[PDB]
């Protein structure tokens, strides 16, 4: 049933930047191109992890390998990537083999559940919404236990508010936003579940992590979703013939919809840092 919502990588290519990054860009400075801003977002994440030469970085949901490659090139670190996409696995192996380094580069076709190797630092960019509510305790325990005393993790995730907080903005918008979230979790990311920032923070604390004030990327996702929407819209004919009018309509609704609800502050995007007790000052 969810398989009906499986879409070819070719489609995403028609609205994403050349890196094919499927997550919030970081427009600092404001007038970066989408491509440059996707690199700036990778740097935002990596710059919080206190990476030193010879450390191993684990990337949970390593995508097309852009984060891992930047990490090797900027920080001279070993990398391990986890992905569930064969196509992403293939791309990543070739991206990493392409790098002129002596550092260990490994990509694994598996989830974090199956990963139990010591690593120094963890990065996870918009993979966490594709886990499940009941999995969050196990995820933070795993991350805590596989890292040394000075371990750090960043998790970037799209975020909803608890029904109670949404009701604070009036019942009309709340029920309306609840149904749009349902649509995303059914047809865009089937079986997904949007966490709250509060959940991301408190599950981290329960596992023993120090969690500073999460960074909001709301304004950067608005700009990202606007460019994605405009780009998909300009490639409508091309997009339709690669999939269907059904799929184009679905994704235009997704992109225009998120832009709207991010603007109305019924959705957020959180970059949460998790510091182990022995993390550097
Ligand atoms: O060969 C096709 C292909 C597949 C994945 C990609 C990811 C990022 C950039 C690219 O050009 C890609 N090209
Ligand atoms: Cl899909
Ligand atoms: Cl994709
Ligand atoms: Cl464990």
């Amino acid at each position: 049933i969810q398989a009906h919502y499986d879409v070819s990588d070719d489609f995403f290519a028609l609205f994403q930047d050349p890196t094919r990054t499927y997550s919030c860009a970081y427009f600092e400075p404001p007038e970066l191109t989408l491509e440059e801003a996707q690199y700036a977002k990778v740097d935002l994440n990596l710059d919080k992890l206190d990476l030193k030469p010879g450390m191993t970085l684990l990337d949970i949901g390593c995508g097309w390998g852009t984060t891992m490659r930047r990490a090797v090139e900027r920080f001279d670190v070993n990398v391990i990537g986890l992905t569930l996409s064969k196509n992403q696995h293939a791309r990543c192996e070739q991206v990493l083999a392409s790098i002129d380094t002596n550092r260990s580069r490994q990509v694994l076709l598996q989830g974090w559940e199956d990963f139990a190797e010591p690593v120094d630092r963890i990065v996870s960019i918009e993979a966490f919404e594709h886990f499940g509510h009941e999995n969050y305790d196990d995820f933070f325990k795993r991350c805590f236990n596989i890292m040394p005393a000075d371990g750090r993790m960043t998790v970037q995730s799209s975020v909803s508010y608890h029904p109670y907080e949404m009701a604070a903005r009036g019942k009309k918008l709340s029920f309306e936003t609840a149904r749009f979230i349902k649509f995303i979790v059914t047809e865009i990311f089937p079986g997904g579940r949007l966490p709250s920032t509060e959940m991301m923070v408190e599950h981290g604390e329960k596992a023993g992590f120090t969690v500073p004030e999460p960074l909001s990327l709301r304004p950067h996702y608005i700009k990202t979703l606007r460019i994605w929407g405009d780009t998909l819209q300009s490639n409508k004919d091309k997009a339709i013939e690669v999939t269907s009018e059904e799929v184009y309509n679905r994704y235009m609704k997704y992109l225009r919809g998120c832009e709207h609800y991010f603007t109305d502050e019924m959705l957020d995007c959180s970059l949460v840092t998790y510091l182990k007790p022995g993390a550097a000052a």
